[PDB]
């Protein structure tokens, strides 16, 4: 298995001299995993009480996605960091951060700490969930920032805010800035996370009757929590000049509210905008934002993407040879049809496009590809040839990364 | 492979062989009312010489009633505590059941009376395509179920008609089937408690002190006192019509809806302490229950814990029904003494209660830590460890079981 041979299985094709390579040259990286964010539920008013207001105002000054979808399977959060940092599928069965902690990882942070920058990777819990204590030195994270350095101060759920992790991590940050040394900081939110159990003082919805006492009601004060601690340390970057210094990703993990299941007077409160009107396409998407400094040409990204396509397109915007490293994803900067296979939850060859989604059923033939406009869509050569290559694409991904050395 | 005994056996609560109450209440019908969002530490409350629950205050010398019965939900706490009763397995950490398996045939407390020569019906004011009801309740194998379209528009307090309607429209019916010899079983869920607790101002009964006029909880006193006040004008037809005198009767709260550790300090003098457990969330999770059965001698305190899972076991022994091979994750509560309740969702996974404490892990079991409803420290012996393995397994099994259950096509 090569680099190579993965690409032409996947068949999108990639602009062989790329734009936007090393636009971002030398700057940092700063990307955070918003927890349980889904696109239909963002950009969303409450009685004119917007939802989230940081990432509607980022959208004149970033490239943004609309069709960026979660690439996730049992163990959702883990897998979408398992996702973005090895650009390799999450398991049908395993969750690989378990299984596969006692390897060698060729990874993101692995890639980047060749390439002079000191990786760190910070959230509020326990580094023993999901074996992130194993799984983080496995991809070659040179530090991890888990509950023993965040206090037990500000507790919203089983751990620590989202304020507490911005203001603890900024500092030290600054401090990687100051000193001229090149960074990549992955952080991970945790406060919107199910139960959506905020504290009394710190929701700022006032929540209309048919919201109050519901779980998408808790879900948007959380959501709300979340944004608004995101935006304040938006604005720290900024004053510090590290944002002008620095590549920036914001993404949801993955969904958590299944829309269609929603009491029918709460629909309402789904956004429309964007809608995908196949299952589960519309909650499968996720919020994608990126900025990097001097873009000339923010606005909608139109090729699709997924969580194991961060890799690729970021090590680009930072002007990063990837060489024979394998990645499953594709750099969605510089490609027009990518597509995003998908597993657990939907069987495999099931896949995303930008404009239909594919699942099959016994076989291929009795499968279904539906547009996103709602109506069938004939399983032609070329719906064929995505569910063949999706399928074969799993099966080198589990093999390779099952093939991969031991640490000791 | 999963059998009703071994899920008994991985539970490990001793259940007496020769049960005591045993079709003690052979052949009479069965009415269970489930209350919206009443929690046993805002009940037998007086507000300035104003009780807030005298129904339920009243029952206490007339009924087996809990201080410490707990309720079992997860992401959708009406539907979840629904579920519970009726299946007696865990809602799920992940789906809302009720949604996600209402395609399935699924084995129930309504499914099995019905297999026992009773009709059986739900309740519920609003419209059933609320949490998959419209197909839950056929999976279940209710009879009948009776929504908005049943209970017009009359009388409306929040978004439905008012438990004053869902009682004198349900009433008629279980009246008709008792005099036509016709056992019936009868679930009522209550809705004008619900969240925003907006009672029509002529409905409140309760003058507030300042400190809780126009506040959430001042708002929850006056709606929890309407529909215990509705409660009690249904018990009295019950009585009148000789209804109450052939019928078990349960009536118990979904679940708690106020955190009572985030109130106001000036509203905390409001909560029930009478019976506190010093341990959270273990206190607010406590949910009124109350048993009545006809002829009963031995009214009062029910020692053991029991959560809403708990209900089918207990009831189905007062029936005199056997369950045989049907799975049941729940215990008859009237025959044994060391139940212990699971509980998931807000609480990681091998979390519980029991009589005496209550437990919830951490990165680990070791971690976690044990709190005796004294407030003290309970050391993490043996025992604590067997039930919260057991508590972890329980949830697995049912899980399992639940996502097994054939499809009703
Ligand atoms: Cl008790
Ligand atoms: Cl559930
Ligand atoms: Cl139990
Ligand atoms: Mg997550
Ligand atoms: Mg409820």
């Amino acid at each position: 298995i090569t680099a190579k041979n993965v690409n032409d299985i996947k068949g999108v094709s990639v602009k062989s001299n790329p734009d936007y390579f090393g636009a971002a040259k030398g700057k940092n990286l700063i990307i955070v995993q918003l927890e349980s964010f889904q696109r239909n539920l963002t950009n969303v008013k409450i009685n004119g009480q917007s939802i989230t207001p940081t990432l509607d105002g980022l959208q004149n000054e970033t490239m943004y996605s609309n069709q960026f979808f979660q690439t996730v399977s049992k163990s959702n959060t883990a897998d979408a960091e398992w996702s973005v940092y090895t650009s390799t599928f999450p398991s049908g069965y395993y969750t690989n951060t378990q299984t596969y902690g006692d390897r060698v990882i060729p990874s993101m942070p692995r890639l980047l700490g060749k390439n002079d920058y000191k990786t760190a990777t910070f959230h509020t819990n326990d580094a023993s969930f999901y074996n992130r204590d194993e799984f983080y030195p496995a991809v070659g994270f040179d530090k991890f920032y888990d509950r023993k350095f965040f206090g037990d101060e500000d507790v919203i759920g089983f751990s620590p805010s989202d304020e507490v992790l911005y203001n603890k991590a900024f500092p030290i940050l600054e401090e990687q800035y100051k000193n001229n040394q090149k960074f990549y900081a992955q952080l991970i939110s945790v406060s919107s996370h199910m139960p959506f159990d905020i504290p009394k003082d710190k929701q700022e919805i006032d929540l209309p009757s048919d919201l109050k006492d519901t779980e998408l009601g808790n879900y948007f004060e959380a959501v709300h929590y979340a944004d608004k601690q995101l935006g304040e340390f938006i604005q720290k970057l900024k004053d510090s000049g590290i944002w002008d210094d620095s590549v920036v990703v914001f993404y949801g993990d993955h969904h958590i509210i299944k829309t269609d299941q929603l009491p029918e007077e709460q629909k309402k409160y789904v956004n429309r905008s964007t809608q995908l009107k196949a299952e589960p396409a519309d909650d499968y998407r996720i919020p994608f934002f990126l900025h990097y400094p001097g873009m000339e040409n923010p606005g909608e990204i139109k090729n699709v993407g997924g969580e194991i396509d961060i890799m690729p397109t970021v090590m680009n915007l930072l002007g990063i040879k990837t060489g024979d490293q394998i990645m499953f994803g594709t750099d969605i900067l510089n490609s027009s049809n990518n597509y995003v296979p998908e597993r657990y939850t939907m069987p495999e060859g099931s896949y995303f496009t930008n404009s239909y989604m594919y699942q099959p059923d016994e076989s291929f033939e009795t499968g279904a590809a539906t547009n996103y406009d709602g109506t069938n869509k004939e399983l032609s050569s070329d719906v064929k040839k995505r569910f063949d290559a999706s399928r074969k694409l799993l099966q080198y991904s589990d093999s390779y990364v099952n093939n991969l050395p031991l640490r000791n």
